[PDB]
């Protein structure tokens, strides 16, 4: 076979679960939280998959 | 076979999971988080896959 | 076979779990936080897979 | 101060937190269950607090 | 100061937490379970407080 | 003072946390379980506070 790709790909076979992505997010597996309280100015209190930028 | 890439790529066969990013975040995964009380200014209480950046 | 990459490529066969990050996080993993209490400013208190950079 | 109980009593003074079971059961505490895949017959995958009474 | 219980009490002064019990189960913690695959016939694969009876 | 008590009983003063059992399960305290695969016919896998009987 053959292949030939810029970026960004993802190529496969007999393949469960596949995500591709450029951004941005993507929430594709299971997830729980559970909060009683939360405060103070300012706390990311439960991130999973998280980015932060600044210019 | 032949392949040439410029990136980013993620190429298999017989795959049970695959991820490809650029980014940017992304969540397959199981995650359980509990919580009982997040305070302070500020304090990232429980982060799994996180970036922080600031210019 | 041949292959080529400029990177990040992540070439493989009969492989169960394949993660390409530019970026950026990827969770794809079990993961299981508890917790009762978190103050202060700013204590990261629970980190798995973290980075900082300030400019 | 006086007391006589024939249980179950609970009996305090400035208490944040209070519980009194006969039974059965009582949940008031913080709980994150994230799961994927549950089989076999007959497994009990994720018990917090549990009992089990046969005759 | 006088007391006289038959039981089960629980009793006390200036006090964070109470429980009591007859049963049963009680569940007042900060609990997280991340599960990805439970299989066979039959087993208890995640079990916090616990008991079993038979007859 | 004074205190005649059958059982089961639990006095005190100034006191954090109690727990009175007869049973039973009582959970109260931060937990976490992570778990990628269970098998087997029957493992207990990850047990905390565990009994078994059987007649």
């Amino acid at each position: 076979k053959k292949g030939v790709v810029h970026g960004v790909a993802t190529v496969a076979e007999k393949t469960k679960e596949q995500v591709t992505n450029v951004g941005g997010a993507v929430v594709t597996g299971v997830t729980a939280v559970a909060q009683k309280t939360v405060e103070g100015a300012g706390s990311i209190a439960a991130a999973t998959g998280f980015v932060k930028k600044d210019q």
